[PDB]
This record gives structure tokens, sequence and C-alpha cells, in this order.
């Protein structure tokens, strides 16, 4: 007659895979947030199917790399399972390499395996626009769009699908095939780390390599941070490491140029502010 | 010397209109576009146009084809691609054009990263366009001045005058942007035979939509929640980026997740469940401003 939220989210064990997503997941709160309010809701929509009033599942992560978007899906594919809105809660991640057949014929057979795999859990299509190829010849992509589109319209209590990748890619590709927007309920944003946690892990990550930066270098990287992220193609974490591995070869160069004669851990262990304001990030790209 | 003509001496304009099948597709079109009367009326007068060019062919008295490219602009969720397929169809019933299919089109289809490598990849969509329609949402992103995209449209031009019994075009988007680019682009205005304004939806049928999305789902509203949807509406449509019919699924679907949120926080039955209050409206950005 009437129903008891708390007990279903403390009954499903969706509050483990929440805190199991804190605790996998380096601090994003941003995202993690949004994730708690799906799951809220996603909670009440289950409790309002069990006190009787065919629901629809499909979602889109839209960011760049390194945002968080496979390791949140993989939580989400178990809370989905917790939740019984999906049978056997495993995620199976494809590319468009895994779905467009290269012969003509060899596509249909190969998109209907790779989702009979999927059934009964979550498919997660990353960079699904790439299906969408009319720029070349002889790519059969627009199969596995129909069939695709297909079930995720009419054979849906089986399956959740999750497509990803950039935002602006992903918005041309409704446009172009449109029928996708009424069949994705969850719209989910992921960003960018913050500036200063970008500088965190940048720290950490010659903390774990033993080398420091001089104060005024420090103050480069984060002039560095500020220009990257604004740039194309941004991975984050994957970024900075990027860079690190760059200035790390830069004051290799700058040690043996030098060479003013014998020199101890200090200068060994040092980036200086030579290092990374060479970058070509400081020139305009 | 002598000149014959075997053409025949009169035609019944309804009976072909009705014979070729291009009675139906406007019919579909009124099935398939939710009440948008100036457009689908604004659509009617150039299926009349296509109805008696093609009647001055079969009489023969067709010097070239006619010009059959067109423009529509608009805000989003306003019909213009279901339009679309509909002119595909009705230009094909009306043998206009060869085969009766629609490929839709971004800018980034046709305007690739490093250089030369454009031209062929507008020329192959060009290719699979060739005996239908080519839709190009948002062509005014070709042209960015500040990035190989205008070669492009020099390739796009030179096809829209030269063979026209292949490819008709549909450039589509925002009128201002739209116009700006005719602007800086002269020559499009020459090939463009129709311009097809596309209007919004008003207050009032954005609300009768919503208010259908509510009870296919089984949610109602409080009288505030009435009260406040109205008021967004009113706000988000002069705001940028107005989507119509889909900006309205967000609102309430953001308003779905805020109002779950809001119980799970603060026992409850079906209609505890089921009813959107105020604040779950009230919280959205669009009155704050953005």
């Amino acid at each position: 007659t009437s129903i008891d939220l708390r007990a279903e989210y403390e009954g499903s064990g969706a509050k483990e895979v929440l805190e199991e997503l804190d605790r996998e997941l380096i601090g994003l709160k941003p995202v993690k947030d949004r994730i708690r309010e799906t799951a809220a809701l996603l909670l009440v929509e289950r409790a309002r199917q069990k006190l009787g009033l065919t629901p629809t599942l499909h979602m889109s992560f839209t960011g760049n790399p390194g945002t968080g978007k496979t390791t949140v899906a993989l939580k989400m594919a178990g809370l989905l399972h917790r939740l019984g809105y999906v049978r056997k809660g495993h995620l199976v991640s494809v590319t468009r390499d895994d779905l467009v057949g290269q012969y003509i014929g060899h596509t249909a057979p190969k998109t209907k395996e790779v989702l009979k795999r999927a059934m009964g859990g979550v498919l997660f299509i990353d960079e699904a626009y790439y299906l969408y190829r009319p720029d070349n010849e002889r790519d059969y992509g627009q199969e596995a769009i129909e069939i695709l589109l297909q079930v995720m319209e009419n054979n849906r209590d089986d399956l959740v699908v999750i497509l990803a990748g950039y935002a602006d890619r992903m918005e041309n590709f409704f446009q172009s095939n449109p029928g996708f927007r009424s069949r994705i309920a969850h719209h989910i944003e992921f960003p960018d780390y913050s500036d200063e946690e970008l500088f965190e892990i940048a720290g950490h990550m010659l903390d774990d390599q033993n080398y420091q930066m001089t104060p005024e270098a420090e103050t480069a990287l984060r002039a560095y941070i500020g220009l990257r992220r604004n740039q194309p193609h941004f991975a984050n974490a994957r970024s900075i490491r990027n860079a690190l591995d760059r200035a790390r070869l830069r004051q290799a160069n700058r040690l043996f140029t030098a060479s003013s004669g014998p020199l101890d851990a200090r200068a060994l262990s040092t980036i200086a502010e030579e290092d990374i304001r060479a970058s070509r990030v400081f020139k305009g790209g």
C-alpha cells in the first residue's frame, strides 16, 4: 500500500555500490553526486512499478577521456542489477570495430552476436558516433545502427545501452540519426578534474617517481594545466602524465647540456621552471 | 523541314496529384507532424509548384529542370528533418529525383582535420546522396574563417548549379546564423528555390504536450507545479537553443530527478510517489537566469 524507500536502498545493496564508487573513483565529487541522484530516481521508479504504476533505461555518458566514464558505467551495471532492472549485472564494453563487418552482409550477424553476449546486462558503446560513417564508402555502419535502434525500441527488458564519448560529436550524431534522443532517458555529463585536483595528481606522480618541482616550476604547471584543458583532446590525468614525461626529458637534457660538473641528488630530483615553459602549449599547442 | 509535337494536349492536375501518390505524402506529413499548420500549408504551396512544373514537363514545355533546392530555418524540434523526409518522398513520387532516400549530415561529416582531407570526404557523401536528397544540419558551420571547410562549400556549390537531376540539397538551422552564412557566401541564394521558415509551438501547445507526457508515465502535478511550469515555458522559450517539445521533456526529466531526490531525502503511497511539487520545477536555473 505504502512503500519504504530507505528499506529498498538498504535492501538492494545499492548503497554498497555507491560506496564502492567513491572508493574506486579518485575524487570527482560532481559526477558522484549526479550518480547518487540518478540512483535515487532509479530507486523511486522501481517502487512505482512495485505499487503498479515498463521503464526506459538507456543512457549517454559524455565528456573527455579520463573523467570516469567506464568505471562509473561498471558500477551502474552493478546498481541496475541490484535494483532488479537487469538479470545479470555485467558490462559488455565495445567499440565500433566490434559491430561493423568488413564484408557486405557480415555486419548484422556480428552486431546480433555482440547483443547476444550483452543480454541480461549492459552494453557500453564507446564513441558510438563512429558507427555512422557515410564519409567512408564500403562502411556498413548504417545497418548496425538500424539494429541498435531496433533493440532499444522493442526488445527492451533484457538490455541497457550506454553510448559514450565527446559531447560535441554525440550531439552531431543525434542530428543525423534522430530517434536516439527519445531512447536515452539519462544524459549524464562527465566534466574534467578541477585545476587544484589536476595539480594534486601531478604532485603525487612526481612523488612516486622521486622528483620535486621548484616553487617557480609549480606555478608553471598551474599555468600549463589551465591552458591545456582548453586545447583539444584533453585527457585529464593522461595529459598530466604526458606533460611530466616530457618535462622529465627536458630536465635530463638541461642537466646534460649544462654539464657544470658533478651534481647531487637535489639537482637530479628537480624539475625546474625551464622544463615546463619550453612546452609548445605556451606558444599555442 | 517539319516540327510535330507528340505531347498530350491537356492535363488534369488533380488526377495527376492523386494518381502519382503526391497527395498521400502530404497526408502522411499531416499524420506525422503534431499540428504545425503554417509550415504544412507553406509546404502544400511548394508541392503545388512542383506539381504544376511536372505538369508543364509532361505537356513538353519544360526548358531546363527547375531549381528545387531549399532552406529550412528555425529552432530545434520544429519538424525540419521530418518535413525533409517528406520532401524526398514527394520529389520522388513526382519523379523529380531518382530514388526517394534522404542522407542526413553535419559539419563533421564533410570537414576533416589535416590538409587535403576535405574534398574526398564531401565527394563521397555527395556520391551516396545522388539520386536522392541531402540534409545538411547547421550548414553554416562549414564556414569558420577562425579549418578547410571552405573547399566543401565550393564543391557543394558547383554541384547545386550543375547536376540538378541527381541531387537535391536542403540546408537547415537557426535563421540568424543561416542568414549571415548566405551573406558570407553568396551564390547559395541564387540556387535556393524555397525558404521555409519553421515557427515554435505556443505556450498552450507545449503545456498540452507536457500534460500528456506526464499522463503516460502516470505523474500528477500540484496546482503550484502547474503554475510553475507555465512560468518556466514562458522563460525557457526566450532562452538560447530552445528545442520546443524536446526541451519540455528535458525539463520534466530534470523535474523527475529533483522530485525523486526530494522524497528519498525528507512510508509513502502511490500519490506521494507520482506527484511533482513546485520546488521540483522552481529549482531550475531558468528562474535564476541561466
